[PDB]
């Protein structure tokens, strides 16, 4: 198990435009198109990121080119951001990849009210920082996906994904 192989679990993969979780249109492994309504927004979206004219279609390499992308940008975002980057050096590799996964769900404001169950992380308090993570919009509407990210916070291993 790696990031990669966590995050494409959780995405999954989808070549067509689709609507993610909220609603929202995506594409490939979870790749955030627009919050905008408009399907012709969405595939103006796609064919700025891809380079070309895809008529909201893309193939399997040009999905995992963007994953690599929006992993990336996660983690960049995690070590220029002030408040994540001190707890996220604090854990290891397999608690970093928890970290990851949120950040590439919900964004660096997506993360901002989880101040608690970051100070609950940086002091390796796991239990209560499990506890703590379950108490958000996010667990409640994604359960299942968010139960996988807090038992890796709380254990520290992969197995909610073996
Ligand atoms: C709980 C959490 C979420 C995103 C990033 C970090 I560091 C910690
Ligand atoms: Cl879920």
């Amino acid at each position: 198990m790696n990031i990669f192989e966590m995050l494409r679990i959780d995405e999954g993969l989808r070549l067509k435009i689709y609507k993610d979780t909220e609603g929202y249109y995506t594409i490939g492994i979870g790749h955030l198109l627009t919050k905008s309504p408009s399907l012709n927004a969405a595939k103006s979206e796609l064919d700025k990121a891809i380079g070309r004219n895809c008529n909201g279609v893309i193939t399997k390499d040009e999905a995992e080119k963007l994953f690599n992308q929006d992993v990336d940008a996660a983690v960049r975002g995690i070590l220029r951001n002030a408040k994540l980057k001190p707890v996220y050096d604090s854990l290891d590799a397999v608690r970093r990849c928890a970290a990851i996964n949120m950040v590439f769900q919900m964004g660096e404001t997506g993360v901002a009210g989880f101040t608690n169950s970051l100070r609950m992380l940086q002091q390796k308090r796991w239990d209560e920082a499990a506890v703590n993570l379950a108490k958000s919009r996010w667990y409640n509407q994604t359960p299942n996906r968010a139960k996988r990210v807090i038992t890796t916070f709380r254990t520290g291993t992969w197995d909610a994904y073996k």
